[PDB]
C-alpha cells in the first residue's frame, strides 16, 4: 500500500536542532515539503519513501537568521532549491526499522539513516486510511559542503520527523 504524506492538512513536520555556542540549543524547522512511502505490513522489504524539501522555508523564528542560513554561507538555497532524501534500504531493527537512504543536501549526496517507527494506524473521521511515523537522524554540516563554522559544539544538526500518509 502506497502513501502521500499529508501536506495539505499539514500533518507532517521536519524538526531540527543546533547548539548555539553550545551553550542552549536553537531549534527550526523547514515548512515546505512533499513526498511518499510504500508501507507494507505483509511485504515489508517493498518499503520505501522518498521526500523532497524546499530549502528556502527554513524557519528558526528569527528573520535576519533565516537569511543568513538561505544564503551562500549555509544552505545556498540560489545555487540548491531543493533537498531530496530517497531510501535504498529499509531494515527491521527491534521495535523500530532502520531507514537508510540517500540525502542531497546542498548539492551534495550522501547516505543518512533514519531510526522509524510506527506512530498509529486506522480508518480516519472521513473515510480514509492513515499511518503515521517518526523518524530520527543527526548530520554533520562539514559532510553536505556547509562552509561556515559554527564553532566546535555545533557540527551536527540532530533531525525529528513526523509523517502522517493518506493510503492512495
Ligand atoms: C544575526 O543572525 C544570526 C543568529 O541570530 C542571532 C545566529 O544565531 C547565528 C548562528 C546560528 C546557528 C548556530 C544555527 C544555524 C543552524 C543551522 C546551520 C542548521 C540548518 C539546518 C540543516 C542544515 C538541516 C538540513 C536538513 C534537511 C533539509 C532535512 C533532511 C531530511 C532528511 C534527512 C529525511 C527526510 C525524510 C522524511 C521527512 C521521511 C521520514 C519517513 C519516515 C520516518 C517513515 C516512512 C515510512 C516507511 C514505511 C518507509 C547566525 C549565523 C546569524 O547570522
Amino acid at each position: 500500500a502506497d502513501y502521500k504524506i499529508d501536506k495539505e492538512g499539514q500533518h507532517a513536520f521536519i524538526e531540527f536542532r543546533i547548539k548555539h555556542l553550545g551553550y542552549s540549543w536553537l531549534y527550526g524547522r523547514f515548512n515546505d515539503f512533499d513526498g511518499s512511502f510504500t508501507f507494507d505490513e505483509k511485504n515489508p522489504s517493498a518499503d520505501k519513501v522518498k521526500v523532497t524539501i524546499n530549502t528556502n522555508s527554513v524557519d528558526t523564528n528569527h528573520a535576519e537568521r533565516d537569511k543568513h542560513l538561505r544564503s551562500g554561507d549555509f544552505l545556498n538555497v540560489s545555487k540548491n532549491p531543493t533537498a531530496t532524501f530517497e531510501s535504498t534500504e529499509v531494515k527491521a531493527n527491534g521495535d523500530s526499522a532502520d531507514i537508510t537512504g540517500n540525502l542531497t543536501l546542498n548539492g551534495v549526496t550522501k547516505p543518512v539513516t533514519i531510526k522509524a517507527k510506527l506512530i498509529g494506524q486506522g480508518d480516519d473521521p472521513w473515510g480514509g486510511y492513515r499511518a503515521g511515523f517518526e523518524g530520527s537522524a543527526t548530520l554533520k554540516l562539514k559532510d553536505f559542503g556547509i562552509k561556515m563554522d559554527l564553532g566546535p559544539a555545533s557540527q551536527e544538526v540532530e533531525l525529528l520527523l513526523s509523517v502522517e500518509g493518506i493510503r492512495q
